[PDB]
């Protein structure tokens, strides 16, 4: 009833129903949804409605191997498409993303890199790219950061970790580290500074992609091909 409609509106893959449906019982979720609707009527909200929950379509909760946390979606038209860090195909990768891709290449000299910045391939292979804030007003960073998306996304991630022990989490920067705190005994929790070229430590030196694959391998899971 509430779910049937919710799914209708954002075109959510039913496989995610058990992790999300419980959020609909919280009166705060209705407040969040009404505020999002009001903002769509008065400002230019990004990404497009159909892309807000694109992350639910590429893999099921059971296929998730790695979780990478983002903060805010890109705020210029045509950049964001529902996944953290990723930009639409044919959009040159901005600075932070270039650093993430440089680190993949430093870890895997044999990886064939396309030069593009769309991470749909990773998503289909079980890499969940999730922002804590899912929408933004065009041209204004963090403009929708207080309407409650982080509360809803936090609930979904808690239920996932609870259901799936042995996940790899990649937490880059202070926000992601404060936002999510999975049990380090049950999951592989990896931390590093932010990919931004303004960080004191060069992100190109990050070895998370390599460490994650070694972890998966010690657990009989196939490694992720990080080329893109």
């Amino acid at each position: 009833l509430d779910w049937t409609t919710f799914r209708r509106v954002f075109l959510i893959d039913d496989a995610w129903r058990p992790l999300m449906e419980p959020e609909l019982a919280n009166p705060l979720t209705a407040h969040l949804l009404a505020e999002y609707n009001r903002r769509c009527q008065t400002e230019e909200v990004l990404p497009p409605r159909e892309d807000v929950f694109s992350w639910t379509r590429y893999c099921t909760p059971d296929e998730v191997r790695v979780v990478i946390i983002g903060q805010d979606p890109y705020h210029h038209p045509g950049q964001a498409h529902g996944l953290a860090f990723s930009v639409r195909a044919n959009v040159p990768p901005p600075p932070s993303l270039r650093n993430v891709l440089a680190a993949v290449k430093n870890c895997y000299p044999e990886a064939r890199m396309s030069g593009h910045g769309c991470l749909e391939k990773w998503a289909r292979d079980g890499v969940l790219l999730l922002n804590t804030t899912l929408t933004v007003k065009r041209g204004a960073a963090a403009s929708h950061s207080r309407i409650g998306w982080d509360r809803f996304v936090g609930g979904v991630i808690r239920r996932l970790a609870a259901r799936r022990p042995g996940l790899v989490f990649m937490l880059w920067g202070t926000h992601a580290q404060n936002a999510i705190r999975p049990d380090p005994r049950v999951h592989c929790v990896l931390k590093f500074s932010h990919p931004s070229p303004l960080s004191k430590v060069p992100f190109g030196t990050c070895q998370h992609f390599l460490v994650a694959n070694r972890y998966l391998e010690t657990r009989s899971i196939s490694p992720i091909d990080w080329s893109v």
